[PDB]
Order: structure tokens, then C-alpha cells, then sequence
């Protein structure tokens, strides 16, 4: 927020460790395109298992970034999406991302 | 921008490569409100020698985030501030910034 009793490396630091493990940004990547089943995210990225798969989703989950919802159907259906916390460092990320695409084609340019 | 040629993962890391040398993100934070001498950097900052304030503003010019302006004037005289790129990635590390303060909050409440 910048307020000026936060400390800003802790909090970046805590930020990052809630996206920086594998798969979680290619997680997050699905995510904000739309909601999502376990088979379609096993499908889009390639070479996760199982079992890493729902691990992510279970940090995720607890750290406040995914939503998952079960539907009461035959059978039942479980969609995953982004909390409004998810869809916000979406954002940031993003923006982050942005400033290093620029960053990186100066250096290509100047080089 | 999320265009379709982009590694985000690569480009994440980089912007972050440029602050995560030790003092820069506490220069960054000095530099925001406006210019700043030599003199008010090296007290601010609580332990850093001249020798790694000038080192490290001189990486953060070299990456485009600070802009070293110098004044021809009676001694001369340089100041410091954060370039529009300097303040671009300011802007996005107070988001992720933000986004920490958030969850740390929470966490403290349960």
C-alpha cells in the first residue's frame, strides 16, 4: 500500500513465496483466462502429474489465491478460478512482467 | 503485456534481477518523493558506506532507474531521482508490496 510502517522487502518477499513455487504462475496463467476443471489444467500443462497438480492448488487455496468451488451434480464437478486477491496479483505480475519485457529489449537493442 | 511472445517467468525475474542487489530497494523508496543529494541518501540509509551507495546508484543508473544530474554550479553539485522506468517498476513492486501487506494482515488476525 506503501504505507509508511510496512516494511516493503518482507512483504514483497511474502507475496512472491505464495507464487514463486513450480507450476503456480502456469497455474495462475490458466486460472485468469477462466474457470477451470482438474482434467483441463492436467491437459494444458504439460508434464505435471497429478500429484503435483493438486498440491499447488491445495497452496493456493490456503493462501488465499484460488477459489475452489464443488458442484452438487451427477456426478459432482469442481471448478477452480482466481479470488479477487488471485486476479490482483495477476495484476502486479503482470506489470512486472510488463517492465522486464521493456527492460530486456533496451539491453537487446543496446547491445 | 502478456503478448503471446513473452516469457512472463524470464521477465518477472529480470525486473526483479535489477532491485534485489542489497540497499536498492531502499534508495529506490528515498528517491521517490523527489531529488536527492549524496549527503541525505548516506543518512537515511542506516550503515551504508559512500562506497556501496555509489556503487549501487551507479548499477541503478546503468539498468535506467535513476538519473544522475549533475549541476555546473558554485561548487557542483549532483542530485538523484528515479527515471519514468525507476517509477514504472516502483509502481509495480507497491502492488506486489500491497498484495503482501494483505495476506500478512490476515494471517496476524486468525
Amino acid at each position: 500500500s506503501n504505507a509508511m510502517t510496512t516494511d516493503k522487502q518482507t512483504s514483497i518477499n511474502l507475496a512472491l513465496s505464495t507464487i514463486n513455487g513450480k507450476w503456480k504462475l502456469s497455474l495462475m496463467d490458466e486460472l485468469f483466462q477462466g474457470t477451470k476443471r482438474n482434467g483441463e489444467l492436467m491437459r494444458a500443462l504439460d508434464g505435471i502429474t497429478q500429484r503435483v497438480l493438486t498440491d499447488r492448488l491445495r497452496e493456493m487455496e490456503k493462501d488465499g489465491l484460488v477459489h475452489r468451488e464443488s458442484f452438487n451434480e451427477l456426478p459432482p464437478r469442481v471448478e477452480y478460478t482466481l479470488t479477487p486477491e488471485g486476479y490482483a496479483l495477476y495484476d502486479a505480475l503482470s506489470s512486472l512482467c510488463h517492465w522486464g519485457e521493456t527492460f530486456a529489449q533496451k539491453k537487446a537493442r543496446l547491445n
